[PDB]
């Protein structure tokens, strides 16, 4: 269904694309 997409779609990319500029850093920690 619509909007239900958008969301997951929204938690979706986002939540990575964040945490790959986070998680890169602590990979120089880890």
């Amino acid at each position: 269904x619509h909007l239900l997409r958008e969301v997951l779609e929204l938690a979706r990319a986002e939540q990575l694309a964040q945490e790959a500029h986070k998680n890169r850093k602590l990979l120089e920690i880890i």
